[PDB]
């Protein structure tokens, strides 16, 4: 009874996901700003750093990526969805079809004091960026057959509600997102809470209804030690998913 992994290659249109959710013109927008102030105080101010990041489910989108480029060497996007990734790409190589996040990284700028302008913060991100990979947070491998190092730190944004059918599957992803990390590395994941579906325009897509007892004790059944994590009660407009709320994360690796 709930979406099928297939469905991502093919039924998930990328542009309209970030037309409908991140044009920054809105709840949409309400949740998109706290999102962005959770990722500035824990890769800016808090010690989340590093030579790796590696970021789950990135879909087509860059904006969890925007604070964390001021703290990484390098950030590897990964998503199931080729579409997606191709998306991100075109972005990426500033290809004039792409997506414009020009009111987002003003908002980042903003945020992190007016150190620098737009353009800069664009091209840091753009230079942090060297793969752009599948990945299937279900499998014990999630990256398949590419190696890389262990990450000091993974990022997952509303991607395993998503990708996990049952809270048994949740928690193994838990453990496969670890297998990626280094011991003690940081886990951050931001997600919905108690949503059965969400919607782009017509298309339905499941997503695990979990409450936030069930992703603390998920964690901790995976083998991390949670440093903090907050619900914030804005949900999405009724049109678009029947959260309750969202939470943020940050957790290590035992
Ligand atoms: N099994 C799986 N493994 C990895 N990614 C998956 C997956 N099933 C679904 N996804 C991805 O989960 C994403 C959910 S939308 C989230 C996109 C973005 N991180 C944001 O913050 O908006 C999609 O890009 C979808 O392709
Ligand atoms: C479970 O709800 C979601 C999952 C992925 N992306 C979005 C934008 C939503 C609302």
């Amino acid at each position: 009874g709930f979406t099928s992994k297939d469905t991502y290659l093919s039924h998930f249109n990328p542009r309209d996901y970030l037309e409908k959710y991140y044009k920054f013109g809105s709840a949409e927008s309400q949740i998109l700003k706290h999102l962005l102030k959770n990722l500035f105080k824990i890769f800016c101010l808090d010690g989340v750093k590093g030579d790796l990041l590696i970021d789950i489910g990135s879909g087509p989108t860059i904006y969890q990526l925007l604070s964390a480029c001021e703290s990484f060497k390098e950030i590897v996007v990964t998503d199931y969805s080729d579409q997606n990734l191709q998306e991100l790409e075109k972005w990426l190589k500033a290809a004039p079809a792409a997506f414009d996040w020009s009111p987002v990284v003003t908002y980042v700028c903003d945020l992190e004091g007016n150190r620098v302008k737009g353009p800069e913060k664009e091209e840091k991100l753009r230079q942090a960026v060297k793969q752009v990979l599948k990945c299937d947070v279900t499998q014990s491998q999630p990256l398949g057959a590419v190696p890389l190092p262990p990450a000091d730190c993974v990022l997952s944004t509303l991607c395993l509600d998503a990708a996990c059918p049952d809270l048994p599957t949740y928690c193994r992803a838990l453990r496969n997102l670890g297998s990626l990390l280094k011991p003690g590395g940081f886990l951050v994941i931001m997600d919905a809470l108690k949503s059965s579906y969400y919607m782009i325009g017509e298309q339905k897509f499941s997503s695990l209804p979990l409450g936030r007892e069930a992703v603390e004790a998920a964690v901790k059944e995976a083998g991390y030690t949670i440093e903090w994590f907050e619900v914030i009660s804005q949900s999405y407009s009724s049109t678009m998913a029947n959260n309750e709320g969202l939470f943020s994360l940050v957790a290590r690796k035992l």
